[PDB]
């Protein structure tokens, strides 16, 4: 829409209130005019034909509890692209300010979030497994990296190539969390899963094994289940990218953490100039090496990290 | 894209020629305007972006091996247009002459096609378990049905009513290709599936169980895989419509067959009238009663022949 760039407030899925960049005319629209071409969040209203309306208030405030999805969708996409831009200069998913679209309400009792390959959807969950899934930084950031992956390396959605498209989106979903410092932590969609429980997640990098993913090469899915184990598989990098940041002992292996910020600035590296569609985790391993190189020297402790975190996942 | 309209011919997947609308300007397009608000093919160029460029071509003539795909996806959605349009007065999918977009070669050797919620998306297949397909007319009108369901009934896509919104999907699909006089059986997908093997295909109508798919309510799977059997126990409801066209006796319950034409009059009828979101099968079978009794009277043979058929599949 075409408008004048206002400010309005809301309350978002947890009950926190924060405020959100929209649009007036006549109506006040989410639309976030200031950062690249725009964040645009729409109502597909319990429906599944997409994009579905572009979300209009009549007076800027957005503290209605179907408000509630639209309001984190928004802003989380806004807090995403300002990691991307502010930590590793990349404007949008694409490099060149795309505009983000976001539609939540998609369908009833729908219990995921996913980047279609032009846009985000939300499903508000169904209450009891989930909660709309908006509400999760690490949900809106692990959907939106997606964006970012298939614009650069193209890991294509199956076998070891997805299992590392969807370590990288856990990955990055985490630093954007530690980023905007919302009670971080290593665990994967814990703010909306499962209302009824405290502690659990849908997903542990810290430690795959609390679920029953893999936190090793020798325990990997092998079957044809979830496109080759794409999301269970991604544990075993998961687990990798956690000991390169925090250290630990893994299976006999010892790890010197270098930090989350240098695990990002390598990941990021490897992404964007080492990967391709057909990577497998051998190949990321090696990306990540010579991004490291790239970035500290081959004699550095950082690349030195990066080979025991891989070794002590048995990724050779 | 604005300019001159005009045909050109190519070849399809299965090597067969045809002509297809395009529309001229600099390069011709494809792209139909004789169609509703027209259909739009592109190019994803094995990346999963969508939905890519569109098709561009600089001689109007496309006989290339990389084409083949386009060609089909293009010419097929023309048919299944003119199929909604001529037999069931219905103007694209949304009933307004919604343009029809769809994309081909997504992704690298990818295994399926789908409606994502705002346009079609074709694998190449891998060569092996499937070829480019969109050279299946009964594969592009099942995925083009579900933008008409998501535009009517809505039926989510998990447990019966997905299951439901699957069949309705492969009954529509199959009478378009009847419509075409491609061939025409009750299998689905056998132009496209396992170019090695003759006789096979992904489903069956008109004996599900062939391929381990149950054919009666009894047999229905209850576990949590495929969304709750969408795929799956969408064979119940494929043998109630195989029946109630084309008759049979099924586990002991005789069925008179009423022929294509007036399953295509009540299934359209129950889908854009009588089925909501949340329809599960018994609510499908007092759709189909309603209907055929609002077509041909509560004492017709079209009364009976959909009891009875749903009596068969034991769905009461
Ligand atoms: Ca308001
Ligand atoms: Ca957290
Ligand atoms: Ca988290
Ligand atoms: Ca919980
Ligand atoms: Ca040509
Ligand atoms: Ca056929
Ligand atoms: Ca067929
Ligand atoms: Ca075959
Ligand atoms: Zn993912
Ligand atoms: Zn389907």
């Amino acid at each position: 829409i075409t408008g004048t760039s206002t400010v309005g407030v809301g309350r978002g899925v947890l009950g926190d209130q924060k405020n959100i960049n929209t649009t007036y005319s006549t109506y006040y629209y989410l639309q976030d005019n200031t950062r690249g071409d725009g964040i645009f969040t729409y109502d597909a209203k319990y429906r599944t034909t997409l994009p579905g309306s572009l979300w209009a208030d009549a007076d800027n405030q957005f503290f209605a509890s179907y408000d509630a999805p639209a309001v984190d969708a928004h802003y989380y996409a806004g807090v995403t692209y300002d990691y991307y831009k502010n930590v590793h200069n990349r404007l949008s998913y694409d490099g060149n300010n795309a505009a983000i679209r976001s539609s939540v309400h998609y369908s009833q009792g729908y219990n995921n979030a996913f980047w279609n390959g032009s846009e985000m959807v939300y499903g508000d969950g169904d209450g009891q497994t989930f909660i709309p899934l908006s509400g999760g930084i690490d949900v809106v950031a692990h959907e939106l990296t997606h964006a970012v992956t298939d614009y650069t390396a193209g890991l294509i959605y199956q076998n070891e190539s997805g299992a590392i498209n969807e370590a990288i989106s856990d990955i990055f979903g985490t630093l954007v969390e530690f980023y905007a410092n919302k009670n971080p932590d290593w665990e994967i969609g814990e703010d909306v899963y499962t209302p009824g429980i405290s502690g659990d997640s849908l997903r542990s990098m810290s430690d795959p094994a609390k679920y029953g993913d893999p936190d090793h090469y020798s325990k990997r899915y092998t079957g044809t289940q979830d496109n080759g184990g794409v999301h269970i598989n991604s544990g075993i990098i998961n687990k990798a990218a956690y000991l390169i940041s925090q250290g630990g002992t893994h299976y006999g292996v010892s790890v010197v953490g270098i930090g989350r910020d240098k695990l990002g600035k390598i990941f990021y590296r490897a992404l964007t100039q080492y990967l391709t569609p057909t990577s497998n985790f051998s190949q990321l391993r090696a990306a990540a090496v010579q991004s490291a190189t790239d970035l500290y020297g081959s004699t550095s402790q950082e690349v030195a990290s990066v080979k025991q975190a891989f070794d002590a996942v048995g990724v050779k």
